[PDB]
């Protein structure tokens, strides 16, 4: 399994938001440890996608593209598994020193986000989803969104895609024997991928109006992330970019 090996290999590490705990729990304290975690981790997630099987295959700027695009869907699928993993959905675990319980979810003013959050979370148990699976539907995540004009060089893309999909029908065909379960499987987790987009879509609306009064509600966004935001996040939410689906 030499792409399950790579995929596990590369898989990055614990990040910490650098959350002050011991203080009472605010908006602006909540808020900006997040985006500080935001910048933290997108410094991993481009590290981890450079070092992706064909990602290199890309042209420069679609690499960069992708990862911009798709940087809040990976997070949020990331996300959704360590809480899983960690606390069983129980609460959304964000990071080691940043764990969201119902007062957080309510006091970050994105309780709804959460509850969606928290619900793909469960998805993990309720599919009894395997690591394996998770690492290559996370992989196929960073290949779900483009702007509608296309890439620089949408053929390369093109074809990463189809072999991630190619890889995660490996996957749910080993260790398996029913060719109806493979089919259900694959129909499942296809579902499963999808449901990652409308999330990410209702986070970028959130993030972008927080960016947009961020200096009135003293909330602070690292570099990365106000530039991100404003530049790549707004031709998203204007529909210039948008997710691949695999169901209508
Ligand atoms: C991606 C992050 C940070 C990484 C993670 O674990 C998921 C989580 C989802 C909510 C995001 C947050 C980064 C900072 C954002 C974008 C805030 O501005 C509003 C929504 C926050
Ligand atoms: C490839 C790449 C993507 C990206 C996003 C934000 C900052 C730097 C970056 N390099
Ligand atoms: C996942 C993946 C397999 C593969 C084989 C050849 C070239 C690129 C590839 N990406």
């Amino acid at each position: 399994p030499i792409f399950l090996n790579v995929l596990e290999a590369i898989e990055p590490g614990v990040v910490c938001a650098g959350h002050d705990n011991n203080q009472p729990d605010s908006f602006a304290a909540l808020l900006s440890s997040l985006n500080e975690l935001g910048e933290r981790q997108l410094v991993h997630v481009v590290k981890w996608a450079k070092a992706l099987p064909g990602f290199r295959n890309l042209h420069v700027d679609d690499q960069m593209a992708v990862i911009q695009y798709s940087w809040m869907g990976l997070m949020v699928f990331a996300m959704g598994w360590r809480s899983f993993t960690n606390v069983n959905s129980r609460m959304l675990y964000f990071a080691p020193d940043l764990v969201f319980n119902e007062y957080r979810m309510h006091k970050s003013r994105m309780y709804s986000q959460c509850v969606r959050m928290r619900h793909l979370s469960q998805e993990f148990g309720w599919l009894q989803i395997t690591p394996q699976e998770f690492l290559c539907m996370k992989a196929l995540l960073l290949f779900s969104i483009i702007p509608v004009d296309g890439l620089k060089n949408q053929k390369f893309f093109d074809e990463l895609r189809m072999n991630y999909i190619k890889e995660l029908d490996r996957i749910i065909a080993c260790k398996r024997k029913n060719p109806t379960s493979c089919s259900r499987r694959f129909y499942q987790l296809t579902k499963l991928l999808d449901s990652v987009q409308p999330i990410a879509r209702e986070l970028h609306q959130f993030t972008f109006d927080l960016l947009i009064k961020s200096h009135m509600v003293s909330v602070d966004f690292p570099e990365m992330m106000a530039e991100i935001i404003s530049v790549q996040v707004p031709k998203i939410l204007s529909g210039k970019v948008k997710p691949i689906y695999f169901h209508t």
